[PDB]
Formats: structure tokens, C-alpha cells, sequence
């Protein structure tokens, strides 16, 4: 008896080329699932076979014009082959011309998404419930309360008062942390400043606990996709199929209410969700950061999942039911013994043994299914790592302060302070005047950039950029030219920002007017050491200078933030902002002005004692 | 056989030109709602048709001088067209010269406003979790406990009177603010007052923190107006219509008491609320931060809501009632089968199937497009900005007290 | 010319009988909307009319057998009338036989729900985040810490210690409220009891703030129904239509995807959602506590809303579009002048004027639409009323204690304590032994009732009830008989509860064994006042008696609560529980045993001082 | 014309008897899935039919002694029936005597477990918002701060040494527990240690309270097992099949390494995991509190899930593959038009439309029936029960310390 000619198509992992395919001849060139299946059927039916490949590379369809078949269905009908052992779907139009066996594999439409990965949080992500502009203003308000509580306590008739500057910074730190205090204010003016600082720290701590609970609750409500119902109702993730095939024709003629709504989305969608081939459809899933899902066959979805780089995952269940079968020509002697051989292999578990060998045992994603089990939700050390770093760094600093003050006291035991306090008061005052005087004149305060993204390419293109000041605006990228207008010379939202910068104008000018008064009285007190009231009055103008600058910065930053708030959001437009080095000089000028006001009071008390 | 000439006008989404209209020719150039309606009626009635745009570009009116109709009504009277499938409003003046069918779409006058978004927080928005009648009862109870703690401690001593009237206010302030106090009561009648006032503050502070967590988690936004009578009873938000059309003529000759008050406002208003075109009226709504409301037809108001940048919405219901009809010349043979076709499509749900396809399915933003996007944000400085202002104001007032204490120490 | 016969049907508010309808003749018997509309049309067309009522009471339809019409459509086709001014819907099968005008009213399908009312919260609803069994055990733990901290401090060599019983109850109260303390423990055994009570109060206070935020967040996510989309996706509220009419036939033949899902629910629903008439459909809405919604015409929905008792509300927009029209016979001279009269009345606002007069100006729900505007969410005085009542009641008690102790000190100024302390120690001990001895012997500890509801009638029918003890169970309603078995004589979930009562058995027997030891040593100390160690040792057995009973009650109540937790919940089954008067005798026995242990230590110290 | 005799078997929801079956007669008595399938095939093929229940009540088998088929297969071989529309499993032994069509339903072996519900809380479930590696780093940092506060305070005095090694542990314990302390540091190097340790506890306690509010608001429940390989790697949960059928014979002659380990467990297991009937196997799942899992076919497992009291669910996927077919006698003239009818119904989505109607639309509890019901509950005593046990255990240990201190005071 003569050999049976077997036709097959090249698909992985069904039939693949072996590596030594130039050096081998005959049936040993090939390997795969269908090669091992052809050896099993030929053992039961009892024939010899020569294994070939279809020349066209198609599965089989009828031309509407010429009414002829192509592919593997063509080689069966027109006589070129005797059996077709290949992933050939049992359909109606193929059943009328050839004979299929019972199915040896069941499959359907499935869903491919990108695998969820774990992103490590930042080390200082515990600071996230409040903006960084609040954490800066708490430190400014802490210095402001501690200086005023000193001045309002150590007056000229003071009795036996205790609130020096070292006790005042320790009282305010204990009140903010709600840890109690060793001593309390007893004067009526001391209780006013102590009472308002209690109401400040009550609102801030309750705002941190409340907004942190809002982060952890919204993150817990986020649930992934696990069915085809969830894709239909949820429209931040795009999904599409291949451009021409049986998968697209399924959603077209369907009448199921779930699948009608999915074809309504894929019909009217800009840009195209349909891809041209399978490799293009997988490549969109891997790079779109979890925003794209792909619909394909159930067996290719399980094969790509077991390959490197191991970054895709199959979710849900199948949407329909199909089958693959062995095909013979109509009216052949191989019709019945092939059909009994498939049912015999299916009951001895041999068909389930070959699927485990090619899909999983040659899997490069080694035992990936074990990693899908673990899931929990609690705080870990990655969330609160930066709190321990501040604790270690605080203990290391206390070792250094205990060491250098140990050697400083031993050296002392085994009008110098008046002269050193005189010279330190003057250097901080000149640096206090000069740093604010530069900052008001210059105009590098706020940077603003507005741009538009380019989709599907990961690139942004700006349209406008500038830097602004209190009176002068110079475009850095406006008309690609360094043109400079005043704020009165107008020309959208960026116009409304520039008007609010003009609103908070007077408060730095109040502070600059007050330091210049205190600078004159401080030098003429150094000229004439008699009439010692000049040092105490000059200290008050330094403290009123800094508190006038605090309400200037709070009202400035508040006027900036709400102008980004009222604008309409878009998915294609980004808007950023950034401070400048003039804003840093105003904040540094606060630190030098308050510190020079404290030294003037110690200059008063040490000089009034000698008088 | 004879080709019926169908006249129409070009307005979205009724009749639109396709993007490759230079390639195609004839009926394949056009698309829209009224094109799909022309295909359904010609199938039931049984004729063939050729779509033509009207040359004048107007719906229809009568000149008082020359008495000549212009527009789609002018083509039906003088014979240039056979049927007008278009949004033509069924009125009395047009009814005397041509014939309409039953209405295939019902509409009215509605209100367009800007969508409510996240707003600028007020300076005293930190005291929003508790109502105003709670904050005043805390102050009244603060004075009441400190008076009772003084009176009880006076005539019942147990040496020195550590609890005066000035020290009792300092004990009760430190107890509310979760801080400690240096002195404590030492009598049975004194420790009952301190014990109850401690249990008071543990409930109030825990109720404040628990209600901020409900606000920051779930975001509910409300619209200011929801009816036409609310616009008559306010003056914060301005409102107006287009300068020439049937919308302005409705508010002029209205005898309804609500609609007559609205016309006295719109007539004597400076600056002018009236606009030139439709797009200028939409543009004032988007730029005025929610201080302007535009009054237009309900079918356009639902169409602008479904287009980019998706910024507007419709509030309330319709103000009047009117309809759109299909017009034939007086005495045509098409008048009766067109009339029976519209009532047949309406009961089969086909007219609801076409409006659902062009208004909602072609919408750039769906109902669940805006619904799926949520995010949570860090607190900005503008939220807790009012707490800083009380702090600096308390620092300034504390220095004024120390001045007038020294003056009372200098005179003494 | 002859009078025109006008046919009409009796519907409110279209045509109604006037009150003097027996005493009037002609057209003045009737009133309504259609009576005022008939006077307007007859003014423009210029005729005289006599107004009649159709005899059948139907609107009009064709019999499938005999092919004849009935109702008002019948009187037009067969010649009995000349015009029909009535709410007659423009449909296709009516258009072929008679002539309608243009519509004078537009309407559709709408939704009727019960109006949301405001329910006042309880005065003590601030206690709701914790169960009442926790608030009881905090008070027991407060007494237990304050006694042990006294005993562990006032030992026999004590120096200069301060922790008496009046300072110990004040230290523990300040630690629970986190308000600080005047003095602290200094002995190592005093710091252990002070440290664990700090960890108890940290977990309890953090549990109250966290669960209160869970109440207010879930209540804020609850959103009502405002569209037909929300009825389809949300299935705790049933909705139905009338049993036979055009409203039901709309949902049957519809092909809209939203309306297909609504007919799928109303088809397969047990029991019946369909009602027989309109008055039955409104009556189900008013009594089903907001669990039922009704679908009806748009104009009857707006008319019922303006009538007493004013408890229904219209939500959403219309689902379809219909019209009402004037009908004349086909081929009549009244065809064209009626059609021009309707368009003339519609443009002069006269049709909108008559609708305001009958629907709203005769409205009994006077200006109800103004009350729908107000909406806010914050805590009010109704939520926290009980906190102010405790504050007022605490200040009123302090007035009474300050008054009676004022008269008590003035009377004293202008072995008695040993004898009174001797007799008070013995009476509390006998009452301590006798109250627990009754409670262990009896078996009225826990009541359990299980039943099943009866739907749509607001009535419950029990199936089983009993009371239980530590060894004996007697059924109160089991087999409607007072039968009594032991727990070993078993016969579901109630069996599992009864085994857990056996689990917490030993701990009351440990406490009863310890008081009987302390009772013997206390009396023989009263017999022999020498050898004064008998009073101090007997005080320790009283304190160890109560602490053994605390862990008995905690383990008992924990074993009860989780047995209601593991059972499967049903909408038709209710399960309740309740304590008995044996449980009250064990809790009272704790108060007498601890108090007798404190008096024994003062009996020791006052007697050892005289020795 | 000739009436075709259709044989079938009575199993829900395939073939069921209607409730008023005594009134009706003939084909009107029955309803179900396979009755609707018989109406569709007789319409395409073009015949009339008369439904009969098989008298034996069995699907089909062959006696080894008498070699006589019994059941629905026995009626097709010996001529009493013409076609068998029923869930008849396509096997090899039945294929040699009759002919099947292509499969109209695909199924396999699945796993039934009890639904995850709210569980009994453990005694130490109060420390669930923070992980175990955080609680040990708090203890390690507690010792580290108290040692540094001692060493710094010793050789740098500023009189008396208020901060010993025993007083430093008491300062740091009161600082973590939000209480106050009576003594405070008085040096620059000492106040830095107290300042940083205060900012540590403000973040940790606020992170504990914020994460309990996330747990109590949103309830997520997890199932223990989700695959067949998880049952092989555990011994907490028992599992078994029915005593006689194709489900037990699958695990016997299986050479797969996962399925062979499962048979060594099920054979040598005491007490017996095997049951008598299907309803007894479902009953052990509902009563054993989630310690038993039953292995059955996937089509019944989806049907029990949609019935009252709605207590079970299906986990994982199928273990094998098999199908159901329509059987005709070998050599009938109906064999080819029945085969082409099943492939025609399957592509038109009609077989998915019938399974969706009987499994899900007739379900007593839907997917959104269990989804719409939410409620929030007060904390019970069993949640915070472990905190009471530490308190009483601390009270007992404090009395043992005072005994051994007096003995060291008596010897001294």
C-alpha cells in the first residue's frame, strides 16, 4: 500500500522548523504538536506517511468570483493531499465539502492585558497628603511664634520669668507635637500667643489624618478587569481586534447585548484600535502602560504568556466555543478509523499530555503561575522608610552636639560677649537688606510652561514659556524670542495668573520699609552707646519686618494655586509651574531679619545691666 | 417613474457633508439624521429621490413689502421642490400656505450653564465639617464650665486659691485643645467638672476628624440653579438670548408672571446680554467662570453637551412646547402617505433609534467617559490658608497687649 | 345652524363633576381642563355646542373578531358625535379612520417614587460606632485598674506614697482621656499597671475615630435614583407597570438595550410587580417604605404629586413621546378651522395658562417645589445632642456634691470609724456571695428567638424560642411547651451556640471558690482582732475573685457574638438575642466583691496603726 | 407524513415538567433547554415530533454478562426511538454502535466550594493595619532612643541625674503612647533626641488610624484556592467525588502527575470523602464551614450556584474536556440534516442565547442581586477581645513583681 500525503501549515507551536533543517531530509525536518499527533494517529490506523507543507500558506476560503478554494481545504477537495492534520476550525462552509473528525481541542475568544507589576513607593512618600508649600510654611510659622513669645515675655520689667529663647523654641515644639509642656505662660499676653498656636496645630494634624485616609480608601476601591462585562462599562482602557479575520466578524453580526455595546465602541473610535497583524497587536499591549487590551484566540494567548519577557496575562473566560479537527476528503476509507483514534487518545489522556509538553514544559516563564497567588494590603517598610531615616539621622546629630559641647565646657573651665554680639547683629542686618533688595528688583520669580503632548509616541511639544516678576515679564520661548513687556502691557489663563502677581505687591514693600528704619536706629546706637533705648526699639522693627513678609508669601502662593484650579482639564494639555531664585532670596531674608531682631534684645539687656 | 426632488438645509447633526465628498457624487455626499429619515420614508412610500440643498440658506419667512416667501417654504409654494425633510418648525403662518405632518420631534427652550467643577476654597472653609450652631454652642459651653469651676472652687477650698477666674479659663482652654495643664483640681466637687469636660472634647474632636475623611473621599458637586424660577429670584448670574429669532419673541409677548419678570431684566441690562450668533453665546458661557447662562432650543443644547471640550450642561426642563414637521405643497398626492409613515416609524421606536445614534453614540464624551476618571489630590495651601491668618493676627494682637500692660505698670 | 354634539370622557382633572350636579342642567354641570378648552375652540370657529359623555367609558379600540370600534372613536366613526375633545392619543390605527389635529399636549412614560423624608437621629446616636457590650466592659476595666493600682502601691512598708483610692481613680480617668496627670507612679510595680492601661486606651480611641469615619463615608456614597438607567442596574428596588395597557406594550416590543433589560426583570419576577389599576399602583408606593417604583403617564404623575398627603415625587425625564389631539370624523367641515384654532391658542400661551390653573393653582401641596432645593451635609445638633446632655447633667451633679459636703464639714467642726468599716465590709461580702450563688444555680441567662417574616403584610411569625443557662435549657416556645433538657441532651446554629456556653463554664466557678476562702478569713479576723494579717490576706482573695469574673464575661460574650456571625444571612429570616436576669446578678457581684476588697485594706491599716 | 419519536431524560434544567402538567397533554407538559432545542431542529429539518421520557431512567451502558444496552442508547439500537435529544456524553464505546453529531455544549470537571464570607476574627487581629516587620522595628527603635538618651545625659550634665536607664525607658514609653511625662530634658543634646522621637510617633499613630478606616469602609474577601494544583499542595481542606461514575474513573487511570497525587489522597482517606448522590455532596459543602470541596461537572456546578440559598461558587477552570451530542441510529436518514443544523445554530448565537436564558435569567440570585446589598456594622467585642487579654495578663504579672520586690526588701 502507498504512503499517505499529509498537508500541514507552519504555526508555532503546532509545526516548527528544527534547528538542523538544512542538514536533515524527510520527516525529521519538523517538530511540534501536530508532528507528535501525526505519529500517534498513524500508529492506530496503521499506515506510512510523508509530511508536506501547503504552498499558499492559507487555511481555506472560497473566492466569491471564481468559486474555488485555496489553502489546505483546496488540497483536499482538488486531490493533492489525503489528510490535513492542522489547526483547522470546524465551520459550516467547510463541512459541506470535506469531513471533519470530532474536536481534539476546544478554544474561543479571550482577553490579553499587560501584567500588573509592583512599583516601589518613594522613601519620602509619607509627606504626600500635604503639598510641599504647606510644609515650608509650618517652619516659617514655627520661627514666628517662638520669637514673638520671647519678646512678649522678656520685657523690661519682665516676676522671675523663665521664657528665654531656648525655652521658647522648646515650648512651641512640644505644643505642635501635642506632647505636653514642662512650663506654661502666666502673663496674659503670653497666654494669647500660646492659645492661638494650640488652634493652629489642631487643624493641621486633623488635616493630615483625614487626607491620608482618603488616599488609602480610593486606592483600595481600584479593581482590575476580570471579565468581558468589565471592558464594556469602563472606558479609560481601549480594546481592539485584528483588522480582518473571524474575530472581527464575530463582533459584527452578534446580537448579544454585551457584545453589541463592544462593537459600538470599536466602530466609532479615534484613532484606530484595529491592528494589522498579531505581532503588532502584542507590541501595542507591551508599551501602552496598561491602557490597551487585545482580543485573540485562546491558544495563542496561552502560548505568548509562557514566553520571554513574560509581561502579558490572560484574564476572564472564553467568549464563544469552537473546535479544531482532522480533515479528510469526502468519501474516503480513512474517514472512520481516524474518528475512532481521536476519541481513543482523548480518553487515555494523551491529548492532555502533549499540550502540557509544548505549552508549559518548554515555557520560559518558569512557574509563573505560582507568583499570581500572593495578595495583601497593609503598610510595609517601603511606605514608611523615610520616617526611620529621620529618626536615625536625629540620633546621629545628638552624638555630635554632645561631643563638641563636652570639649567646649572643659576648655572654658581650665565686653567680649558684647563686642561679638555687636558685630554679629550688623552683618546679618546688611545681608538682610541686600538679599531682599536684589529680589524685588529682579524678575526671576515664577516659571510657567504650557504645552501639548504627541500621542502614541511618548513626546511633548511646548508652545509657550516665560519667567515673571512683580512688574516685568520676559518670554523665554514666547515667539521664540526674549521679548519683555510690563504687566500693564497685556497681550487666556496665563493672563489671569499675571494679574494676581500684581495683587500681592504691597507686602514686600512694607517689609523693606521697616528694615530700613531699624537699620538706621541700630547704627546710631552703635555710634552712641548711651540712650540705650535704640537697641530695643530697633529689635521690634526687625520682627515686624518678617511677619509682614510671611503674609506676603502666603497670599502670593494662594493666588497662584487657585489659578491652576479653575482652568478646564484636558487629556492632551499639560501645564506646569516652578519657582525662581528671587523667591529663594525672599525666604532667606526672613531668616536673617528675625535672627537679627533677637540679638538686638540681648544687646539691650546686657548693656542695660552694666548701666 | 419620476424622481422626487427633496429639499433640505445644512445644519449639524441633521444634514452634514462627508469628508470625502469631492470623490463621491449625488446622495453619497451627505450624511446625518434627516438623510436617514429620507431613506426610511422613501422606502415605505415607494419612490426615488435626489437630495438638494436650498440655495437661500434660510428656513422661511414672509417679507412685509413684496409678500414673497424665501427659503425652503419659498420652494414649496412656487414649485421648485416636492417635499422638505428638514427641521421646520410648525407655526400658524406657515400652516396657511403649505401642509405639515405630525411632529417627529418635540422640543422647547432650555438653559445652558457651565459644568460645576472644583471651586476656589474660601478662607474659612476649614470649619465646614461642623455647622455654625455647633461652634457657638462650644463657646457658650466653654464659658459655662469655667464659671462653674470657679464658683465651686471658691467657697469649698479642699490653702491658696490656685483656681481664680483667670486660671479657670486657662484650664478649660488647654483641655479642649488636647494639651495638658500644670494644675489640677483637688476636691470631689472640682474633679467632677474636669471629668465631664474631658469626655466632651474626646467626642467633638473625633467627630471633626471623621467628617473631613468623608468629605475628602467622596466628592459631590451641586449646581446653583435647577429651574427657570430660580433665575428670576437672583441677580448674581446674568442671562440672555440671541438678538433676532423666535427665542427673543417668546419673552416679549409673554403674559406669564415668571416670564414677564425675566424680560424686564433682559431689556434694561447693562452690559448687553444679547449676542450675535450661536457660537458667540456658547463662548460667553465657557469664559465667564459660570456667571452667564444662555437660553436656546433643547435639541442644540443636548448636542453642544456631547462635544469637545465637554464643558457645558443643561438644567431644568423645557419652557414651552413646539415640534418639527415634514412639509408638502398644498394639494400634493404625497401628503397622506407621508403622514402615515411618520406615525408608523414612531410606534416602532425607529425615531428614538436614530436620535440615540447621532446625539449619543457619536458623542465625543459619553456618560461613563467622565464617570470612570477619579483621582485624589494633596491638600493645597489655599485650603488651610485661613488658619495662618488667625495665627499672624494673634501674634500682632499679643504685642499690643504687652504695651498697655507696661503703661499700667508705669502709672502704678 | 344646528348645535354640535361633543363627546368626552370623565377623567380628573380633564372633566370632573361639579358639586351641584344634581341641581344644574345643561353645560354647567361639568368643569375641568377640557371644559375650558371647549369654550375657547367654539369661540374661534363660531358654533354652539352641547356637551355629552360617552356611555361605554372606553377610549377606543378594534375588536379582533367583529372588527368594530368602541368608546369615543366609535361615536365618531358611526355618526353619534361630531367632535371629541378629550385626552385621545394620536396613534396609527386611529389615524386611518378619523382626523386628528396638531397636538395640544406632549407627554410620555415617567417614574413615580416615594418622597424622601427626614428621619431624626437618636439623642444617643454618637455611641453607635461601638457596640453596647464594649461600653460596659470599659467601665469594668476602669474599676479593675484603679483597685489594683491602689493595692500594688499601698503595701505594708509602702517612701511618702500618695496613691490612695481617691488619687487612683483620678489617675486612671486622666489616662483614658489622654489629658495628662498631675502625678506619676515611681515604683516598678506601679509603672507596669500604668503602662498597660496606656496601651489599652490607644487602641480603643483609635477604633472609635476609624469606625465613625466609616459610617459617614458609606452614608455619603448613597445616591438616589434620577433616571431610567439607574433602575435597570440596581436591584433592591422593585418596579412594575399596570397589568394591561399601552405602558406594558411599550416594554414588550421595544428593542432599545436599556428597555430590554427592564422587561427581562419584570417578566421573571416573584411575586407580581404588575398591579391591576392605577389606585392600587399608587397605594403600593406609599406603603412599601421606598422599595417600590411605579411607571405611568407623565400627566397623571404630575397631578398626583400635587395632592394630599403629598408623599410622591416624579424623577427623571420622559421615556417616549406621544400627543393628545382633537378628533373629528373624516371628511368634515370642522377639519381645518379646528386645526388652525389649536395653533393659535398654542402661540398666545393660552394652553400653558390653563395647565397652570388646574394642575398647580388647585394644588393642595402648596409650593412644594420650593422645599426640594435645600441640601447640605455636616454634623448638626441632632447628631451630637446627647453629648451636651451629659455635660449639663455633670455640672448639675457637681452643684449637689459641693452643697452637701459644705454642710457636712460645718457640722463636724462645731473606734467609731473602725466599727462602721467592720460592719460595711461584712454586708457587702454576704451580698457578694449570695448574688453569684443565685446566678450560677438558675438558668435565665440568654434568650434566643428565631422566626420568619410574612412579606407585603408587615408581620413576623416565630418558630422557636428558649432561655438557656450553664447546664439547663428550657424551651419557652419550642414545641409550644416548657420542656427542659440538659445541654448534653442535644436535639443547626442554635446547637452551636449552646456548646459555647459550656466552654466558658470554669471561670465563674473559680471566682465563687475564691470568695468563700476570703469570707472565712474575714469573719475569724472579726472574732480575733489580734494576728492582724487576716484582713490583708482576705482583701487579696476578693480582688482576685473579680478579675477572674471579668475574663469569664469577656470570653462568654465573645463566644456568643461570632455564632451570629458565621451563619448565612437571608432576607426572610430574622434572628435576635437578649440577656437575662442571671447575667445582671453576675455583673452586680463584681461591684460588691471589688468594693469589699478595698475596705479590707483600710481595715488592715487602721488596725495596724493602733497596734 | 410520519411522527418522529424523540426520546429524552428528565434532568433540570434540560427537561422539566411544568406545574400544571395534569391539565395539559402531550408536548405542552414539558419545558426546559432540550425542549427548546427540539423545536429549533425540527423547524430546520422539517418534521413533527412527539416527546417521550425514557422508561429505564438511565443514560446508557453495556452489561458485561448479557451484552444488552439499557437506557437511551438501548432504545436507539433496538429501534424503539428515532432520535435522542439529551445531554449524552460523546464517548468511544457509544460511538461504535450509534452516531453522534458535533458537540452543542462543551464541559469539564470543576471545583465547588462555599462562598467566602465574613470570618471569625483572630485574637490578634487588631494589629492588622501594620505589617509584622514594622512592629519589630518600633521595638528596636524604642530601645535605641532610650539608650542614646541615657548616654548623652550622663557625661554631659547640663545637678542630679534625673535620666537614668530606668527613667529613660519611662520617658520614651509615655512619648509613644501620646501621654505626657513629668520630667523633660534640659540640654541641647538632650532636647534633640526628644524632638525627633515626637515626630516619629505622630506619623505612626496617624498611619494606624488612617488604615483602619480603609479596612472598615471597603470589604474585600479572598478565596483560599483558585486552581487544582493548590488542592494537591494542602491538607487543611478535604475533597472528594461521587462513588460511582465517570468522575471517579477519571482520577483512577490518570497518569498526570498532579492528578495522580490527588488519587493517592482520596483513596487512603479516613473518614471517607466519597458520597452517595449529588445532593449529599452539595450538603457537605454547605455544612462544613468551608472545609470540603466537591468535584463535579461544570454545567451542574454553574446551575447550583444560581439557586437558593446561593451559598456555593465555582473556582478555577476545567480539568478535562468532553461534549454533549445528539444521537441517531446508525444508518438513519436524519443523520446529516441534524449535523448541519447544529453547526448552523452555533454560528448564529442561538445556542448561547438558550443557555443564557435558563442558567442566568431564571436564576434566583443574579450577579447584581448580591452586589446591590451593602451595610456597615458596629465593632463587636470579638474584634478587640485580644486587647482585654493583654490587660488582665498585665494586671496579674504586676502583682508577681511586687511579691519579689518585698522579698528583696526583706533580705536587705
Amino acid at each position: 500500500q502507498k504512503t499517505v500525503v499529509v498537508t500541514t501549515i507552519l504555526e508555532s507551536p503546532y509545526v516548527m522548523m528544527k534547528k538542523n533543517h538544512e542538514m536533515l531530509e524527510g520527516n525529521e525536518r519538523y517538530e511540534g504538536y501536530c508532528v507528535d499527533l501525526a505519529a500517534e494517529i498513524a500508529k492506530h490506523c496503521g499506515f506510512k506517511y510523508k509530511l508536506t507543507i501547503v504552498g499558499d500558506g492559507k487555511y481555506g476560503a472560497r473566492d466569491a468570483d471564481t468559486k474555488i478554494w485555496n489553502g489546505m481545504v483546496g488540497e483536499l477537495v482538488y486531490g493533492k493531499a489525503d489528510i490535513a492534520i492542522a489547526p483547522l476550525t470546524i465551520t459550516l462552509v467547510r463541512e459541506e465539502v470535506i469531513d471533519f473528525s470530532k474536536p481534539f481541542m476546544s478554544l474561543g475568544i479571550s482577553i490579553m492585558i499587560k501584567k500588573p507589576q509592583k512599583s516601589k513607593p518613594g522613601v519620602f512618600s509619607f509627606l504626600d497628603p500635604l503639598a510641599y508649600e504647606i510644609w515650608m510654611c509650618i517652619v516659617f510659622a514655627y520661627i514666628g511664634v517662638s520669637v514673638v513669645l520671647f519678646l512678649v515675655s522678656r520685657f523690661s520689667p519682665y516676676s522671675t520669668n523663665e521664657f528665654g529663647i531656648f525655652n521658647s523654641l522648646w515650648f512651641s515644639l512640644g505644643a505642635f507635637m501635642q506632647q505636653g509642656c514642662d512650663i506654661s505662660p502666666r502673663s496674659l499676653s503670653g497666654r494669647i500667643v500660646g492659645g492661638v498656636w494650640w488652634f493652629f496645630t489642631l487643624i493641621i494634624i486633623s488635616s493630615y489624618t483625614a487626607n491620608l485616609a482618603a488616599f488609602l480608601t480610593v486606592e483600595r476601591m481600584v479593581s482590575p478587569i476580570e471579565s468581558a462585562e468589565d471592558l464594556s462599562k469602563q472606558t479609560e482602557i481601549a480594546y481592539g481586534t485584528l483588522d480582518s479575520g473571524s474575530t472581527k466578524e464575530f463582533f459584527r453580526r452578534s446580537k448579544i447585548a454585551v457584545f453589541d455595546k463592544m462593537w459600538t465602541y470599536m466602530r466609532s473610535a479615534e484613532p484606530s484600535v484595529f491592528v494589522r497583524t498579531t505581532a503588532e497587536g502584542v507590541a501595542r499591549v507591551r508599551k501602552s502602560k496598561g491602557k490597551y487590551a487585545y482580543l485573540l484566540e485562546s491558544t495563542m494567548n496561552e502560548y505568548i504568556e509562557q514566553r520571554k519577557p513574560c509581561d502579558t496575562m490572560k484574564v476572564g473566560g472564553n467568549l464563544d466555543s469552537k473546535g479544531y479537527g482532522i480533515a479528510t476528503p469526502k468519501g474516503s476509507s480513512l474517514g472512520t478509523p481516524v474518528n475512532l483514534a481521536v476519541l481513543k487518545l482523548s480518553e487515555q489522556g494523551v491529548l492532555d499530555k502533549l499540550k502540557n509538553k509544548w505549552w508549559y514544559d518548554k515555557g520560559e516563564c518558569g512557574a509563573k503561575d505560582s507568583g499570581s497567588k500572593e495578595k495583601t494590603s497593609a503598610l510595609s517598610l517601603s511606605n514608611v522608610a523615610g520616617v526611620f531615616y529621620i529618626l536615625v539621622g536625629g540620633l546621629g546629630l545628638a552624638m555630635l552636639v554632645a561631643l563638641i559641647e563636652f570639649c567646649y565646657k572643659s576648655r572654658a573651665e581650665a565686653a567680649c560677649g558684647r563686642k561679638a554680639l555687636t558685630l554679629l547683629s550688623s552683618v546679618f542686618a546688611v545681608c538682610g537688606l541686600g538679599l531682599l533688595g536684589i529680589a524685588v528688583s529682579t524678575d526671576y520669580w515664577l516659571y510657567l510652561e504650557e504645552g501639548i503632548i504627541l500621542p502614541q509616541n511618548q513626546s511633548t511639544e511646548v508652545k509657550m514659556s516665560l519667567h515673571s516678576g512683580l512688574w516685568r515679564v520676559c518670554f523665554l520661548a514666547g515667539e521664540e524670542r526674549g521679548r519683555c513687556f510690563t504687566i500693564e502691557y497685556v497681550m487666556e489663563s496665563t493672563v489671569n495668573v499675571l494679574k494676581m502677581i500684581r495683587s500681592a505687591t504691597p507686602f514686600p514693600l512694607v517689609s523693606l520699609f521697616f528694615m530700613f528704619i531699624g537699620f538706621i536706629l541700630s547704627n546710631i546706637g552703635h555710634i552712641r552707646p548711651h540712650r540705650t533705648i535704640l537697641a530695643f526699639v530697633s529689635g521690634i522693627f526687625f520682627i515686624l519686618s518678617g511677619l509682614s513678609l510671611v503674609v506676603g508669601l502666603v497670599l502670593y502662593i494662594s493666588s497662584i494655586n487657585d489659578e491652576m484650579l479653575n482652568r478646564t482639564k484636558d487629556a492632551e494639555t499639560y501645564f506646569n509651574y516652578k519657582y525662581g531664585w528671587s523667591f529663594a532670596f525672599a525666604a532667606i531674608s526672613f531668616l536673617l531679619t528675625e535672627s537679627a531682631g533677637v540679638m538686638s534684645v540681648y544687646l539691650f539687656m546686657k548693656r542695660y545691666t552694666a548701666e
